[PDB]
């Protein structure tokens, strides 16, 4: 939960010459994002996660 | 001469994803069947070609 102390810097993709696509091919291009951490990664604490809930026993 | 005993098994060939060729080259295409035995071929015996034939003695 990272407040403006222990918070990180902002990550940003500018186009550097524009994207040449010829005649034959559409215009438009889908870009997708993967995360996965470093080999070098770590935990310290442990928390209920506040994602999921429940109300009563459910049966 | 095969017979329907000592005869061979068909040969066919299917769609698997379906063709795809972009708007700049033209949709139809030609396949073409190249035939040859492998290194382990043998004959057995000899015999008249049913192909060629003549009717006198050519001059």
């Amino acid at each position: 939960q990272q407040d403006e102390y222990t918070s990180a810097g902002y990550v940003t993709c500018w186009y550097q010459t524009g994207l040449i696509v010829p005649p034959g091919a559409p215009p438009s291009c889908t870009i997708l994002c993967f995360a996965s951490a470093c080999n070098d990664f770590s935990v310290r604490n442990l928390r209920d996660t506040p994602f999921i809930e429940q109300t009563q026993l459910l049966q």
